[PDB]
Order: C-alpha cells, then sequence, then structure tokens
C-alpha cells in the first residue's frame, strides 16, 4: 500500500497513557517550568520543522521553490513522526529548536515564510545537540586524559552517550618521566566516572580495554563503582585468530608500547575470567573491533577503537552518530510486511537522518569536523518482536531469522540507494574518494549470505563508487525510550514480558498491561483466566489451557535460549554496516561454561560484539 | 658580623641523620637506573645555586665582557647561603631545578664555568622545570570552565604545585540550568571531581585549598562537607571587611545568602553560621576562615585585580592564574650573644629576595596564563623558620608580650630590607609590568600591611614611597609552614612554637637548644607527658622558656600571628592550637579576637580531636 494510506491509519492514533507520562516527564518542552508542548503532535511539529530547515542548504534547489520544497519535507517529516512509524533518537526529540524563538517552532505551516526558516537555521544555540552516540580518544598524557574528562562532561551535558578505548594508557606502575609511576587506565577511569556522576542528564558510558593490555585482568574485575560505565573487552585483532588461539589452548602476551611490563596468560583462563564476571554481573562484554574495521569503509586511513555506551555504533576518534528507528510492527498487512510502504519510509527516514547532521551543533570542533567528513547515519528498527507475533512466527526459529535477514537486507538496499541519490542531489560525503567504496571493487560493508537481495545490494554498493552521501547508514539500537513512545517492542529484542501490572500516580493505582497483539489474538476469556498465572510465571509456556500455536508464537526473552538470541543477532548483523544492540539473555540456571559457549559461538558467527545478561544475577 | 663570617660558622655543620634521610628519600637527584646523581646536601646547593644564578643572563645592566663574572659571583653567594642552610627555597625549587639540563653542567666547578655553559643550562630547562609551590585558578560557572579547571589542577599537580580555588561562582545545588531537566549540581558536589583528579595524579601528594564565601546559599553544606574531599583544606571566604562581619555578629544581624545566577535564596543569623563553623572546627579542624577582604585591602592591584583564594596552607593570597615561589630564612642561625645579628640578616634578606626573583626567570609553568600572571606581578614569599628556636636562645617565652614585640620588630626589619631590595632590583632589572596601575603608583601613603608595632614604621613608609618609582615585585613576604625545609634545615618550623621538645624520630629525638642548656643530668616524663610544665626539679626558668604549642593558650597563638601579620604583605600560616578541654565557645572567642586583630585568616586545631 502507498505510505500515504498507512500514514492515514496511524496519524490520528494517540499515544497510550503510558507513553504520554514519559512524554510530559521528559520530552515536552518547558520558564519557570511551564509547558510549551502538551501533545506528541507538538513534539512532531517542532522536530519536523527543524529537520526540514536543513533543506535551506540544498544546492539542487533554486531560491524560488525553496519555501515550497522545505514545507513539503516538513509536512512528510511531521506525518511520519506524528503517526509514529519512525522516531529519531531522544536527543533529537529533546533538543531540536533550542535557542529558537517560541513563536516559530509551532506556528501553522501556512504562516511560515522563507525568512522564518532562515531565522530557525541561524538561531540554533550551543545546546542544539541532536545525536546520541560519540567516541573520543584518551591519549597517554595527563593533558590528553583530562581534556578527555572535560570532553565527556561537555558531551554528557548536551545529551550524548560517549565511549573510549583506554588501551593507550600505560599500565599501572609503569615508568613516568616524573616523579610516582603511572596510575594505569582503571584508576584514571574513576575520574571519568566521577565526572558523569555530577553531570546529570535529566549504563551511560562505554569503556573498552583491549585483550592484550597488561592491566586487562584488573579491568575485567573492575566492576565488583565505576557504576556509570559499561565495560567491554576489546579485540582489535581478527576474531578467527582469537578463536584458533583458544582452540589450541594457546597463550597471549600482554604488553604495551610505553611500558616494560609483560606477562603471558592462557587465552582460556582470561576468557573464563571474563565469563565468570559476566555470569555474576553482566560485565564486561566483548567488542570485536577488528571485525568492525573489516567492514569500515575508511580503514586503515581511519580506525574504530571504541563504540558508544550500548555498543551499536563503532566510531572513529571524535566521530558521532545520530540514530532513528522505524516501527516495523506498523507495517504488517494481511500476513505480509508491506514492502511498498516500507521502501518509501526508508527513503524518507534516511533523508531525515541526514538533514539532522546539518542542524546539529556539537560542543567540540573536532566532532563537528569528524561528522561533516563521514556523515555516518544509524537507521534501525523497533517493533520487530511484535511484527513476528502478528505474522505468527516464533522468534526462536530459523523461520524468524531468515525473515529477519530478508527484512534487514531489503532495508539496507533501499537505505544505501537513498544515500546514492542524496550524494547526487546534495553532494558526496567528503571522504568518499579515500574510502573502500572508491578504492575497491566489490566492497560491501556487511557479511550478507542470508537473502535473495544480495546481488542487488552488490549492485548498489558498486553504484555508490560514484555517488554516496554517507559512510554507513544502519544500526539496531535498544530504543529503550522511543519504543515506549511508539507503543511497540524494543529494537530487535523479544518482548521481555507479555503482561505486567504498572502504576499510575493519581493524585491522591494498579493497571494491568497486556501485550496488544496478544490481546487481539487470544480468546478474551482464555485471557481472563490465565492472566494471574502469566504475571506470576512471566511466561505462557507452563500454563495449562493455552493453545499450543499461541505460546509457540508468543515467546518472551527467557523462553528463547541463548543460542537463539545470538543467532538472531547474527541474522541482522549480516545486513547492517554499523553494529547491533542485543542482550543475550540467559536463564538463572546457566553456568559459566554456558556463557563461554556463547562467546565461542559468537566468534564463529558474524556478530561484532557481545552482551550477556543472566537472569537474577544482579 | 658579616654574613660571610656567619656562613663559615654554618657551612660545614652537616645535616642531621634525620635530615639526610628526608634528602635521600625525595631531594637527591637520581638517574634512569634509580642511581643517585646527588649524595650530599652540598650537591643540591651547587645545583640550585647554579640554576638560579643563570637568571642573571637576562640582566639588562650587565655588559658585554662582564656577565660571566657577575653570574659566577651570584652563583657563589647563592651556593654558600644554601650550603649553610641559612636560606632555603620552597621544595619544588629543590626538586626541579636543572631538569632538562645535561648532568655535566649541573655540578661542574664554578671556576670552570664559561658563559656558554650558563646559556645552555638556561636553554635546556624542560616542561617539568617548575620551581613554585603556590597556585590559584578560577572555577567559572559552566561545565566548560569547571572541567578546564579540573585539567589545570591535574597539570599543576603533575609538575609539583599546590593549587587553591574559590568555588563561589558555581550556582547553588538545585539551580535552574538552561536546556535540561537536571538541576545544577552545586559547588560541593563539583569539588568531588577535583578531589578525584588529585587522588590519581601523584605530585608526594598535594592537599588543595577550597573556599566558599560565607554568603553562598550552599554555605552550610560546605561547612559540613567533611563529615570524600579528603584532599581539600576547606576555608570559609569573607570578601567583605572584617569590621563589617564583626559588627553584624555583635549586633546579632542577618546575612542574605544569594547567588546572581540562581533564585535559591535564604537569610541566616550570622551567629548561627559562625556557631556551625565553630562546631565543625572543634570536631575536626575544618573549615578555617579566609579574610579575603582584608587581603584585598592590602592588595596593590585591587580592585582591578582581586584575591579570591589562597593556595593550600593559606599563606599566599593569589589573584586568578597567579602563582608564587617561597623561601625561608632560618632566623635561629642569626643568634649571636643575646642578640639577633641584624648586620648578617640584612645581607641575607637582600640575597634571598634576589634569589626568589631570579627563580621567576628560570621557572617553567604548565599553563600560559600562569606564566603571564607571574611575569606581570613578580610576587614573592620570603619568610622565616627557626623562630621558636631563636626565642629559646634569647631565653624569651613564646607566650609573652616580650616575644610578640620581638616578632613585630624582627618581621618589620625583614620587611624593610626586602622592600628596599625590591626598589633596587626594580632599578637594576626593570619594574614589574603592573607597577604603574598599582597603588604604589596611584595612591599616596599606600602600605601593604598594618604596621603599628615597631620603631621601623616611618622608615618603612619612606621605602614604600620610594617604590612609586622603582619596584620589582608586587609583594615579597609570607610565613609558610616549612614542613619539609625546616627539617632539612634542622630548625623549628615557620613562626610556630615547637610542638614537642622530645619525640620518637626506634629513633629518638631531643630539641637541640634544650639539649645545649638543660643540665645534661636531667627526660622519660617529657616524652609521655608532652611538656616540661609538670616535671618538678626542672628549674622554673627553663620551662618558662622551653614551652611547646600546647603550653601556649589560644590567644597567645593568635596575638603572635597578629604581631607578624602587621609586617607581612601576603599572609601567614599559623595553626591556633587549643587544649582538648576547649569548648565550641572558646573557638568562637578565637574567631571574634581574630576579626579585631590584623590576621588575614584562621586555622584552629583542637588537641585530640581527630
Ligand atoms: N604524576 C602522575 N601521577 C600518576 N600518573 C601519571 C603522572 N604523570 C603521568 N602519569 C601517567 C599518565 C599517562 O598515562 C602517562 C604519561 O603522562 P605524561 O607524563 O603527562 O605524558 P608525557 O608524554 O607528557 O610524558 P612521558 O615523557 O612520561 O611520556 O603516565
Ligand atoms: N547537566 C548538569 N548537571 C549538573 N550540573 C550542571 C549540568 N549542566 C550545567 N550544570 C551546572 C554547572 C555550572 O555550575 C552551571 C552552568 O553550567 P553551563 O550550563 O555549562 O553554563 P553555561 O554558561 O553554558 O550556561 P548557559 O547554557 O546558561 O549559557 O550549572
Ligand atoms: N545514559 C545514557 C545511556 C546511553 N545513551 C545513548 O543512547 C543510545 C541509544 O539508546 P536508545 O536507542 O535506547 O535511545 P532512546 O530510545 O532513548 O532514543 C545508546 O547507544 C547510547 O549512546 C545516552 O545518551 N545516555
Ligand atoms: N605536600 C605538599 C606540601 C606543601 N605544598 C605547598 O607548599 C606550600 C608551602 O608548604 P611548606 O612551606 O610546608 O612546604 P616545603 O617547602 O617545606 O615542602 C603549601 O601552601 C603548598 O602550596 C604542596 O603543594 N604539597
Ligand atoms: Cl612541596
Amino acid at each position: 500500500m502507498k505510505l500515504s494510506d498507512l500514514i492515514s491509519r496511524w496519524i490520528d492514533v494517540e499515544p497510550s497513557k503510558n507513553a504520554q507520562i514519559i512524554l510530559r516527564d521528559r520530552y515536552f518542552m518547558k520558564l519557570d517550568g511551564n509547558y510549551l508542548e502538551t501533545k506528541w503532535e507538538d513534539v512532531a511539529r517542532r522536530v519536523a520543522r527543524v529537520v526540514a530547515t536543513a533543506e535551506l542548504l540544498n544546492p539542487s534547489y533554486k531560491k524560488n521553490e525553496k519555501l515550497d520544497r522545505i514545507k513539503e519535507w516538513e509536512d512528510i517529516f511531521f506525518r511520519v513522526l506524528k503517526a509514529r512509524l519512525f522516531i529519531p533518537n531522544s536527543p533529537t526529540l529533546f533538543n531540536a529548536g533550542l535557542g529558537v524563538k517560541h513563536d516559530l517552532l509551532w506556528k501553522p505551516i501556512d504562516q511560515m515564510t522563507l525568512e522564518d526558516y532562515e531565522e530557525i537555521y541561524r538561531s540554533r544555540n550551543h545546546l542544539h545537540m541532536l545525536s546520541a552516540c560519540f567516541v573520543v580518544p584518551v591519549g597517554d598524557s595527563i593533558e590528553e586524559i583530562f581534556e578527555a574528562v572535560k570532553e565527556y562532561a561537555l558531551i554528557t551535558k548536551v545529551g550524548g552517550g560517549v565511549g573510549s578505548n583506554f588501551s593507550e594508557l600505560r599500565p599501572k606502575g609503569s615508568f613516568v618521566a616524573g616523579t610516582g609511576k603511572a596510575s594505569g587506565p582503571v584508576s584514571f577511569m574513576h575520574v571519568f566516572n566521577s565526572a558523569i556522576s555530577v553531570v546529570k542528564q535529566g549504563g551511560a558510558l562505554m569503556g573498552i580495554l583491549n585483550i592484550n593490555h597488561p592491566d586487562i585482568e584488573e579491568f575485567i574485575d573492575a566492576k565488583k563503582v565505576l557504576n556509570f560505565f559499561n565495560l567491554s573487552v576489546g579485540f582489535p585483532m581478527d576474531k578467527k585468530e582469537i578463536l584458533k588461539l583458544y582452540e589450541e589452548d594457546g597463550e597471549l602476551e600482554l604488553s604495551h608500547p610505553r611500558s616494560t611490563i609483560r606477562k603471558k596468560v592462557k587465552i582460556r583462563e582470561l576468557f573464563r575470567k571474563i565469563a565468570t564476571n559476566a555470569w555474576k554481573s553482566g560485565d564486561p562484554g566483548l567488542a570485536f573491533l577488528g571485525e568492525m574495521n573489516k567492514y569500515y569503509p575508511l580503514y586503515p586511513h581511519r580506525k574504530i577503537n571504541s563504540t558508544n555506551p550500548c555498543g551499536e555504533i563503532g566510531l572513529s576518534d571524535y566521530e558521532a552518530c545520530n540514530l532513528g528507528s522505524i516501527d516495523v510492527a506498523k507495517f504488517y498487512n494481511n500476513g505480509f510486511v508491506d514492502l511498498e510502504a516500507l521502501q518509501e519510509l526508508v527513503q524518507i527516514a534516511v533523508r531525515f537522518l541526514d538533514n539532522v547532521i546539518d542542524v546539529n551543533v556539537f560542543p567540540i570542533d573536532k566532532i563537528t569536523k569528524a561528522v561533516k567528513e563521514s556523515r555516518r547515519l544509524g537507521l534501525g528498527i523497533m517493533g520487530f518482536a511484535d511484527l513476528l507475533y502478528k505474522l505468527e512466527i516464533p522468534y526462536n526459529s530459523q523461520e524468524a531469522r531468515d525473515f529477519a535477514a530478508n527484512l534487514m537486507a531489503f532495508i539496507a538496499l533501499h537505505a544505501h540507494r537513498t544515500s546514492y541519490e542524496l550524494g547526487k542531489e546534495k553532494g558526496n560525503f567528503p571522504l568518499l574518494e579515500i574510502s573502500r567504496y572508491r578504492t575497491e571493487d566489490n566492497f560491501v560493508p556487511f557479511a550478507m549470505g542470508m537473502s535473495n537481495y544480495d546481488d542487488e545490494i552488490r549492485e548498489v554498493m558498486k553504484m555508490t563508487k560514484e555517488f554516496r552521501r554517507n559512510v554507513a547508514l544502519l544500526t539496531i539500537a535498544p530504543t529503550g525510550s522511543i519504543s515506549n513512545i511508539a507503543d511497540t517492542s524494543s529494537g530487535l529484542e523479544p518482548n521481555f514480558l507479555l503482561a505486567y501490572t504498572r502504576f499510575v500516580t493519581k493524585e491522591d493505582e494498579p493497571l494491568l498491561y497486556v501485550n496488544q497483539v496478544l490481546r487481539e489474538k487470544l480468546n478474551p476469556e482464555i485471557l481472563k483466566r490465565i492472566e494471574k498465572e502469566l504475571i506470576e510465571k512471566g511466561s505462557l509456556k507452563d500454563i495449562p489451557d493455552v493453545p499450543e500455536k499461541i505460546k509457540k508464537v508468543f515467546v518472551v526473552a527467557l523462553d528463547i535460549d541463548p543460542m537463539d538470541h545470538l543467532l538472531m543477532q547474527d541474522a541482522f548483523q549480516r545486513y547492517v554496516d554499523n553494529n547491533i544492540s542485543k542482550t543475550i539473555n540467559m536463564p538463572q540456571s546457566a553456568t559459566v561454561d554456558d556463557v563461554l559457549n556463547v562467546y565461542l559461538e559468537a566468534l564463529r558467527t558474524n556478530v561484532r560484539g557481545i552482551t550477556v545478561y543472566r537472569d537474577g544475577s544482579l
């Protein structure tokens, strides 16, 4: 069906009362604390109008027509936004229009003149930061360490999540031209933690240390406060290499350019250390940085050393990335995903995300540059688990994973063809010429190998040798907050729970929530009886008197075994040029051996990183 | 007698074994192997003198066929007062002088020194060649400025400095912050980041100064912050006149707590704020009080520049990005026949001031703004140590009007000749850049301290007028703790009474002057009891004389501070010791007498309180 007509079916559907609480708490703009916005329509309008003002910069538009052209983009943007088919990362919702006079952000589009958009463009203040994901380096000097703590605080203040690889820092007890002797990365990481603890935005930071750093063991056991850090162990070498060393029971030398300190450790003992900690507490994860550089169009002229906090974007030094997600559950139509409307939305969403770069303001000049030059986007999806329920497809099945790979491949195809086109109309990312899209033949920024679309995707990548707006376009984020605004499942995650009682504060209340798809499918009287047990058990699986087909379909996170989580992440990653946010849920009864087995399988699949969460551990 | 003769008396007295251990431990230079380049005090003295003399290269009054002679002459004079331990510079000068320089130039005989040799010492001083103990930086009201100040703390701590700040610009906790739903974290909470920075950058550890002004809305939280600021000394700032605060107090008035970038307001009774300050000091020693207005009253560049903070022990009031190098005279070595040898003292004061001013020239800072602030004002901290031991020798009891009048006259004579030395260096080398906008140039009768307790006052007034025309330094004097340098010097610390006459250091130690004076058949009861007061058959004249910190009541501590502060242009480090039985009201009474006298700040420590 036409995107038009899907917009119609959603545009007058208001957010649930749950989404509305989140919105007034956090999203609706407010001196001294009065609401300038009271409906999601209000958010959609302000954001639509501000992202649309980037069309001022379009070299392919003549001065006459510019107002026409801009209003057209405002209205579609507004329509997909209000309908909740696509929502950008939170910072876009929070910060769009900051610094702009309130008479201009909600004004009827009727009364918008071309000098009103020009006024919007030039009044964006130092806080107009619309992107979620950042990486900064932490060089081996007191100067560079503390510039980086400053950078963390500046990024955080404006609503960014930031990560670093701390491996440049020489090991603890290393020689310093001082003085003393080097504190080592773990103890400097406390300064960064201490800083975010006082910069209150309203897991937060990613800190990575590489597997061959002499302080790695300390780093693995560091969270056992550091409470604001997610930690990952970095593998800048090739996955295959580490797999083989493991398989032969080999040893790894721990060493550092600027220390004499060296140790040999068995790779299995180190792995088991990691797995034991992650079994107990969820940290540290694994970051396969070598796998990310493998698919990075600019490597080695540039290099990915770290991810942002939730691990879904691998970023070079000072790079940033703005994200946004399509609710694929809204795309269900009579046993099929409606690809005609999904194609149009991918097109709109890539333009939306690329225009955000043009109206974004960063607090550090190096970040502004790093971004101008690459124009990395993070288009993803949410509502995927719910889409499966509608299609009657068990999440833990080869059917779901093949469908997942075809769906992502379709999106990757039309995302990169939109980038092709934007490069033609607006100009190429400055670094096209030195990227693998130019200097190579047959370069594809992801593994593929599970879809009919692979040839067409090869064709697209070849075409983008010539025209290409963006270094990379796709990610799957956690969507913790935008999936709640949109009333849908998060990211590619299964639903964690089908039913739970939530609580309204009123003024001076328990109100049962049931998954809406489940509500529409199960006999309402079967629902009434089983509800009690479903809430206590957290699952339908052991509930007598629930039909078997329902149940096979309506699995939640802990019904789905760890390998079936991991393989779903593999299926998506084959068609995503950045990385993926996936929690590998494990049952309380999983051992440290089971965790190691996940890591081992992880090395053989196409995943770019790993997070495990064992039920009841924390 | 001539300083040269006084030197000969001290030059070959070797540092004690206690002093030598300190020296080997952290002052003797080592090579990459951890092998010692220096093994003797003499080597530090040669190294430091040589390095500080090389500043004479920049002297615009020397030829052309003259410079090498004049430099070796300064090097020789510096070397000899150093070796004798008559004057010692602040520790970082000891630690860091000569860094970057080849080792064959550093300890080479003065007589084999060539002009090119000095030129190469000077050119090869590295980024670590940091020779000053005392820093102040601003902490402005923005995340940007806060974390730039945190970077500065780091960089300063790394190269060996102590830094202080006034946090009062930061908006109170809970203030509106544009563009977010979070509230301002507030000064106390942001201090946590400074503490955590210093916990991870080794200096031999730096305590920090943190000040919040009495009229800041978070002031009560600040007073209570120390029961994770374990690195901070904390002082309450009083930017208003001390008269005004004393009055407000006596009249049982109110203080408006407010901030220009917050709606958070409150009114509090001054007596009640003072009582909380006093209760916390009684418990733990913190917070002390910093009379910033009194400091600014005597600041020659006020109001264009202002002092908002001290460095960590409070002895220097510093304007933003300003730093200061210190040095101390061991006055105890100037005793001669029932008198202080003022002939020798005047000469060492002249030498010390030059030595201190030359340090600015070979000093290297890690921030450009500090470099500029120091070039522009050339502030010095010439002090004394050995004061209590010098009183022992003169047979004067520390807790007597006699001791305070003696201290006033002694500090007055030092101030006189230091400021006269500054006039002359002004003339010979050029004035400090800011002289002409300073109150030595723009006022008449500006004197940078209260005087009032000496025969020297009128002569001091004349020298101040003279320095309308020539003046090298904005200010010159201080009294420092001298916590390490009085140890190296084998003498009592700063102006402080000895804390104890005998203390285990399995070691064990007896004050040298008591030792050369007490009938050597007269000790067990002193190491335990801590005093001579209640040993009987110890003659009552030794005893009146040989008093320690806790024999001297709080007002005699405080009036001793006053006596010195009237002739010191920067500030003074003095702890007001109190007996364990003192009450919160006894503290408040110290506070009130402090506000009436000429002291520039207060630190109390009440015995057994930790
Ligand atoms: N004083 C200190 N305390 C603790 N750690 C320090 C200290 N100084 C330096 N470090 C650590 C921080 C960095 O990881 C590393 C090097 O710092 P720094 O010495 O500033 O770099 P640099 O490149 O200027 O000097 P270098 O000549 O030693 O390499 O050692
Ligand atoms: N997110 C935050 N959490 C806690 N404190 C904050 C936060 N943001 C700012 N502050 C504090 C730090 C300072 O004391 C004060 C102002 O910081 P900042 O907003 O960077 O100043 P600014 O000069 O940029 O203000 P403005 O945006 O009003 O021009 O508020
Ligand atoms: N405290 C935090 C934690 C993560 N983040 C960032 O938010 C990014 C995406 O998270 P998400 O998709 O759940 O975000 P929204 O649903 O809130 O848009 C993460 O990858 C982090 O970079 C942040 O800004 N602040
Ligand atoms: N651990 C220390 C001790 C003193 N200092 C600085 O030295 C000043 C003088 O202290 P002091 O006179 O006892 O020090 P020394 O020169 O004797 O070591 C203090 O106010 C600090 O600014 C420091 O930075 N770190
Ligand atoms: Cl020191």
